[PDB]
């Protein structure tokens, strides 16, 4: 559960996830995941190749560092490395461009040195040395950023420290009276839940990156998790934090559950994306481990009816732990991942239709997956409430097995990038939040802008462009898109990708969607920020950065 | 529901509330509230006199200095204004005890020079521009209900002070029934907002005790909390969007997405800013269908600790009703005295929602409560407790007629500090009063008004007969400061909801850290480099 210092021992140096986990063709020519890490690991996916084929049309730099600083660093006993593999591993997150530069290229700039502090006091020492020797610090936790938040600016001439938090990973206390846990910021989501569970508790904060993403990362990026309906997003979960900045340590003097003591400075730090200082410790709300979990799924005649149903569920404030509504292409894709071998003489579509002979169109139908957790009595009553609401919108119970499957798929989908890259398929997921009344139109127009933009950029085939609704709020929804294409005969595939991704974002903003729901701004969405938060708002951000970090030690250049 | 420009037409110039609403002795010698405005109005309270006697042992203007080029430009805007003394004085204070004395039997060091009534966002922009041009100071005012000296004009402010009154900027702009949000002007009062929305079948459910007069703008500025936050949220959960006029320009996000990751949330730079950065002119707030049904309740416990433990369990099972308040023995006796064993405690309950869910919920709560020795004590108690909510503020003016002074104060604290904090704060008030010559042991009582996952809001009342003290305000001021020191020393916060204003400024830096304080200052100096927004709250 602890990230080791030499990460490549465990994790892939050139893509997502663990070294022991990749898609390969088995001895029957069926896609399958190696290893035994996930419940889908070692399970043949006999229809998956076909769905890939049908969908995409393919056949299956020296360490520049001051010796005085070095010398002082040795006295601290803080572990460090100037090794290229350590530096490179920490020079990127998980944006598509980054993964290409790992594979077929090299980064313009990487950290000069990697430090592993093990506690708050180590971080204070490091920041003090950075003030003294004019060093730039870029913090890293899990390295899961999808916003270019870890990329080293190419023209940064100072020595860049990668301040790796992975060895600051302790739970410091569990306060069972107040249901809070105070933890060091480098603890990963899986390690955090694992240790709390041994005492009968959890946070319930479950981003899809939880295997590697950290408490400090979550706070920095305003992370959102699958079960936020019950447990809250990161801003609802964090009760307290400690932050080391060049100006000194930020920390409130008490742990009162709610205050009126001026503008909440916790929100000056949350979303700061490594531009102000290092979050070293935080107190986070915990809950007793749920007695009981129940999966579920519901089919709707179309997406629009599914959206209307999600809205009503939000309106009655009876959303389960997790509810996600997927469009018909994702419904199909999920169909394509089950274990029963088709006949080769019956098509994909004709195979689906006979299988679900619902009075529904199988090219229109959408599916919501559901997760309920809590006390078994409560969960079961609540499941019946949601299913009764769904019945009113044409909804039909589609079984716990799809829900259970959908929920497992989430930790596996990231492993599909690298598979795609082996076979000329590139893509990325992206997200927005939008008012309830813009959701349908926004999804339709964005998927369409992407088709028009690919066609016009010489993309041979119509791209995969697909969506689901992943979160519901009172005032709207999170919409999560996937965009993918075969880059067969494009001169500059990345450019085409990059430009199409920007055009989708322009379309999103024009349809009432936000700049980001959860991934953040990093360096990827900087150019829209000022418009999103207004000029004065941007200058307020700037004024906090100039005060706390006047010499721009925290020089990742995100946000501003 | 609109506050008139001449507030004294309807509201007491020297105290809380409406002119038609005061406690008096009726024709049977029983206390009673005059007028028809509350459900308790014109209802005799046979044993309230008796309770008071037992408890406290009693029986029963500077000129307006204004630049004429400024006034000349101001006339051209057609924005209504006044330099009249009664308008300026009315807006020179809130509802702290010391201010109510300077209002009654003295005079304020400093009052606004001129009162402006903008009716919209654009008016406000014009005003702020004129303040930049003529070097004027602006103190915003909504309901004037601050209990933190947040409206007090600094004595040495030599610039012309504008009281920028938001009461005529009070309209609902639109109600989006698809997204359940209402976009409103910031001067609307809570009662007028709920009244209008209720005609369309909606509510916000944000019900601070001051809702008759407090405004949307005020709530955002002070981080207000309401009685039913368990269902609807506090102000930070309710506000989806806002528009703010600062000297640097207008702050406003470009979209109404329900939740974002776009850097530090700048809504939180303005929420809690207490009039020091600019004017909140408009806000979008979440609404809900009006609940079908309300039910009251009450539970008796053998003592306060047991009640507290039960509240904690209720919070732990995340099954709090709309409101749950636990009062100590003294407040139980008080409440008993206001119908039409020395340690026994009582919780009042308010459930609201759909009838069948409410009844189900109510059973669940009584069940939990039985495990801490909790016994159902009737719906009528609960009802009465909640109907007293809006009349307690009228009791100050009663007490002042009979040499009784006091104030309420509040904190939030972790669950494991609540009982010790209550006991220690209450004893520190006794100790301090005796040492300063207060003849009779003060009233010193508490209740838990809100529960959260990580703790509770604790609400105190302190009051005494000041018979034979020579500086009774100084005794009060010092005792309240002492109580605050005791709260902080027992793990309580500087404020749960009242805010800091000028009253708690001295503790702020310690509460939020030096660098934290420095972050607030840097925002102020950016948005407002010449301190046009110069009430001097917080910093
Ligand atoms: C497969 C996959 C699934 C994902 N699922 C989700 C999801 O469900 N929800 C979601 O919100 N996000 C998701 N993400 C995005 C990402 O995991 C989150 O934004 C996460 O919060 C980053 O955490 P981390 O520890 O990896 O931070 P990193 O990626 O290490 O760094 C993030 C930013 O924070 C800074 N930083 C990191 N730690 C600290 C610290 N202690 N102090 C100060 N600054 C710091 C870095 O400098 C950088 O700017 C996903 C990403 C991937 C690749
Ligand atoms: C009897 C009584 C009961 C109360 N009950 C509660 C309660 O339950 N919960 C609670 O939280 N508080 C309560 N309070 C305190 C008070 O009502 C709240 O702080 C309320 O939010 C203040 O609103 P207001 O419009 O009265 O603002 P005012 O008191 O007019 O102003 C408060 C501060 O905000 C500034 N301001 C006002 N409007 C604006 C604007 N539009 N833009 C920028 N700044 C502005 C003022 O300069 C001042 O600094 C109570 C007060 C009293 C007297
Ligand atoms: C799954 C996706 C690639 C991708 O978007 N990966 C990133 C790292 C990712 C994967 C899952 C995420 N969940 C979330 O909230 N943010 C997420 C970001 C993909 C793979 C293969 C082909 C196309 C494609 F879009
Ligand atoms: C009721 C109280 C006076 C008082 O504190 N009134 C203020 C204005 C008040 C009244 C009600 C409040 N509710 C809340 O959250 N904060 C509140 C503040 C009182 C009256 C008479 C004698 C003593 C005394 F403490």
């Amino acid at each position: 559960g602890i990230i080791p210092k030499k990460r490549q021992e465990l994790m892939k140096w050139n893509g997502w996830g663990y070294n022991d986990s990749k898609f390969f063709l088995n001895k029957k020519g069926q896609l399958e995941l190696t290893g035994k890490r996930y419940p889908l690991s070692g399970v043949a996916l006999p229809t998956f190749k076909d769905w890939i084929q049908n969908t995409f049309g393919i056949n299956l730099p020296p360490s520049i560092v001051n010796e005085d600083f070095l010398h002082e660093l040795k006295k601290t006993n803080i572990s460090y490395s100037q090794e290229a593999d350590d530096r490179v591993f920490r020079a990127h997150g998980h944006c598509l461009h980054e993964i290409f530069l790992l594979r077929e290229g090299m980064f313009e700039r990487i950290p000069d040195i990697v430090l592993w502090p093990t506690c708050h006091d180590d971080v204070v020492k490091i920041v003090n040395l950075a003030c003294k020797y004019n060093l730039c610090i870029i913090p890293i936790g899990g390295g899961t950023s999808v916003s270019y938040g870890l990329m080293c600016p190419a023209d940064e001439t100072r020595t860049i420290i990668s301040l790796d938090t992975s060895q600051m990973n302790r739970i410091l206390w569990v306060d069972e009276n107040n249901l809070t846990a105070h933890v060091e910021a480098g603890i990963t989501g899986q390690e955090l839940e694992r240790q709390l569970k041994e005492s009968g508790y959890c946070t319930g904060h479950e981003p899809d990156s939880l295997e590697f993403s950290t408490v400090g990362g979550w706070i920095s990026t305003r992370a959102s998790g699958m079960k936020k309906n019950i447990y809250g997003n990161i801003e609802d979960l964090v009760v307290h934090m400690k932050v080391v900045t060049p100006r000194g340590v930020i920390e409130k003097s008490c742990q009162g559950p709610r205050m009126s003591t001026g503008p909440d400075i916790h929100h000056f730090i949350m979303g700061s994306e490594g531009t102000l200082g290092v979050i070293t410790e935080a107190t986070i709300k915990i809950r007793p481990t749920p007695e009981y979990q129940k999966y579920g799924s519901v089919a709707f005649p179309n997406f629009e009816q599914g959206v209307a149903c999600l809205r009503e569920i939000a309106k009655q404030r009876c959303a389960p732990a997790s509810i996600r509504l997927m469009d018909n292409q994702q419904f199909q894709f999920g169909h394509a991942l089950k274990p029963q071998v088709s006949s080769i003489f019956t098509s994909f579509l004709d195979g689906l239709k006979k299988f679900y002979i619902k009075g529904f169109d199988p090219n229109q139908l959408s599916v919501a997956t559901l997760l309920f957790e809590g006390d078994r009595e409560k969960v079961l009553q609540h499941e019946k409430q949601v299913y009764d609401i769904a019945a009113k919108f044409g909804g039909l119970a589609a079984g716990e097995d799809n829900g259970q499957r959908g929920y497992l798929l989430t930790y596996v989908i990231a492993y599909m990038r690298d598979l795609g890259l082996e076979y000329y398929i590139i893509g990325e997921s992206f997200e927005t939040s939008a008012p309830w009344d813009r959701v349908v139109d926004l999804c339709r127009n964005v998927k369409e802008r992407i088709r028009r933009e690919c066609k016009e950029k010489g993309v041979q085939f119509p791209p995969l462009s697909t969506c689901r609704v992943t979160q519901t709020y009172d005032a709207g929804a999170c919409i999560y898109f996937y965009f993918a294409f075969n880059y067969r005969g494009i001169s500059d595939p990345l450019a085409v990708f990059e430009q199409t991704e920007a055009a989708a974002r322009e379309e999103i903003l024009a349809n009432g969607g936000s700049l980001s729901h959860h991934h953040g701004v990093g360096k990827l969405r900087k150019q829209w920020l000022k418009e999103s938060i207004s000029d004065v708002g941007f200058g307020m951000l700037k004024s906090v950065k100039d005060y706390v970090d006047p010499t721009n030690i925290f020089g990742n250049r995100n946000l501003l």
